[PDB]
Order: structure tokens, then C-alpha cells, then sequence
């Protein structure tokens, strides 16, 4: 019932959107919809890799940096959790977060110590998965009854790092100013940067740039949970929120999440 001009002008805006999509670099993102004739998501927004931080923000200083240099050959020999002083932060059950598969071990807590710029181990290094970025094709899509949405498009394993959740790097303070400004906003893009101490008070908005998990959904029995990643050991004011997948997902199956904490991790109970 769509007249010629809105029938060519909505398949503009779709053809836009796929075009921001192609220039992500890393592997494939698709758009789709079978629900209805709407071409996208919002284009008032622009797709980052790293952080954006704003005004007031106080960065953890990379000159303050510990750098592991047990790198012999390959990455740091995941058989020498004694070894790495990027895991001196914590020993107890002792071990590097993830195994030989890249995978994330599910005897790993919702910390993962990575390796630095400071360290000797190349980008293949087994302790850099995060750093490595999104290996999953995704498919932004239009859920029936919830806004768009987000799904895989090959079969991941329980434990595969999906991607982080980037976005402006906001104090709390003006996380609030926004939070006077939030409409009829129908999602908020707010994830607290609170793993730590509440001092920092930091928060990451998506609203105007972030990565493609800007779009994922919240469920109650999601597949995909925050592992708070750090490289600068000594200050975790600022870490990366890393989605990683808590169990096999099917091609072509959504992608949901609900942030808990350490509050949903290691406990059982
Ligand atoms: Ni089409
Ligand atoms: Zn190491
Ligand atoms: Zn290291
Ligand atoms: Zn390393």
C-alpha cells in the first residue's frame, strides 16, 4: 500500500544501512526483515571497535602497565598458569581463561586477564582471544514481537567469544543528564562499567556509537554472558564487556543476554 516515492525511499534507507554494514571491517553482518516493510534500525549512529571516551572521563593509563614476557614461541603456553604476570592478579585455582580452542574454559570466572602491548607474544598469542575480535557472521533482524534483533549465522560452541559491547564512555554523572533526556525511548543503551570499585562510576552508551551488539536483546534464559576483560591489570576503571556464548548456539538462533555480574557466575547457587 506503499506509494512509488516511500516504496524507493525505503529501499534506500535499506541499501544505507547494508552499505554501514560492509564497511564494518571483520566478518560478515547482514540485514533482514520478514516481519515487515521496515527498511532498518535508526542510521543516526555510528559502528565503533574500541571505546569512545567523552569529557570528564579519566582513562586508565596504559603507562602504568604490566607486561607478562613468558612468550616463548606460540602465544604463552596455556600450560604455565605460574608463568604469566598478567595472571599474578589472583591464584587460587590458577589457569588462563581460555583452552587451546579459543574457547573460554568454564572453570573461568568473570574476569579474563589478557595480554598487553607491553607483552612479547604475538596477536596469535592464546591469551588475546578478546583482542582478536568478532569471528561470527551476524544477521541484524525484525523479531515479531520485540524490536530488531540479532542472530548467528553459523553454529558456536558454549564458551566462543561473540564480541564486546562498545560505546561512549560516559561518568555517571552525565549517564544521568541522558537519562533526563531518554524519551519515548523504547531501549536505553546503559551498561555500567561497575565489575569493581563504584567510584569511577562509569557507564558505556550505545546510543550513538557502538558495535553491533548495540542491537542484541535481553531474555531470561539468554545464551550469551558479560566476561569483564581486563589488560591493564592495576586499574580497572575502564575493561572490556566481552559477550562470550554460555551454550551452543544453532545457526540462525538469536542472540539474548541479561547481565547479572559475579552475581550469576561463580556461584552455582
Ligand atoms: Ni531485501
Ligand atoms: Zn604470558
Ligand atoms: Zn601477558
Ligand atoms: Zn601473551
Amino acid at each position: 500500500k506503499l506509494d512509488s516515492y516511500t516504496h524507493l525511499s525505503f529501499y534506500e534507507k535499506r541499501e544505507l544501512f547494508r552499505k554501514k554494514l560492509r564497511e564494518i571491517e571483520g566478518p560478515e553482518v547482514t540485514l533482514v526483515n520478514e516481519v515487515d516493510d521496515e527498511p532498518c534500525p535508526s542510521l543516526d549512529f555510528q559502528f565503533i571497535s574500541q571505546y569512545r571516551l567523552t569529557q570528564g572521563v579519566i582513562p586508565p593509563d596504559p603507562n602504568f602497565q604490566s607486561g607478562c614476557n613468558c612468550s616463548s614461541l606460540g602465544g604463552c603456553d596455556l600450560n604455565n598458569p605460574s608463568r604469566c604476570e598478567c595472571l599474578d592478579d589472583l591464584d587460587e585455582p590458577t589457569h588462563f581463561a581460555y583452552d587451546a580452542q579459543g574457547r573460554v574454559r568454564a572453570d573461568t570466572g568473570a574476569v579474563i586477564y589478557e595480554c598487553n602491548s607491553f607483552c612479547s607474544c604475538s596477536m596469535e598469542c592464546p591469551n588475546r582471544v578478546v583482542q582478536r575480535g568478532r569471528t561470527l557472521p551476524l544477521e541484524i533482524f525484525k523479531t515479531k514481537e520485540k524490536g530488531w534483533g540479532v542472530r548467528s549465522l553459523r553454529f558456536a560452541p558454549a564458551g566462543t567469544f561473540i564480541t564486546c559491547y562498545l560505546g561512549e564512555v560516559i561518568t555517571s554523572a552525565e549517564a544521568a543528564k541522558r537519562d533526563k533526556n531518554y524519551d519515548d525511548d523504547g531501549i536505553t543503551y546503559l551498561f555500567d562499567l561497575d565489575m569493581f570499585d563504584d567510584a569511577s562510576e562509569y557507564t558505556v552508551d550505545a546510543q550513538n556509537y557502538g558495535d553491533v551488539s548495540r542491537f542484541f536483546n535481553h531474555s531470561c534464559s539468554p545464551n550469551i554472558a558479560i566476561y569483564s576483560a581486563v589488560r591493564n591489570h592495576g586499574f580497572r576503571t575502564i575493561y572490556d564487556l566481552a559477550f562470550f556464548a554460555i551454550k551452543d548456539i544453532q545457526p540462525l538462533e538469536e542472540l539474548t543476554f541479561d547481565y547479572a555480574g559475579a552475581k550469576d557466575f561463580s556461584p552455582v547457587q
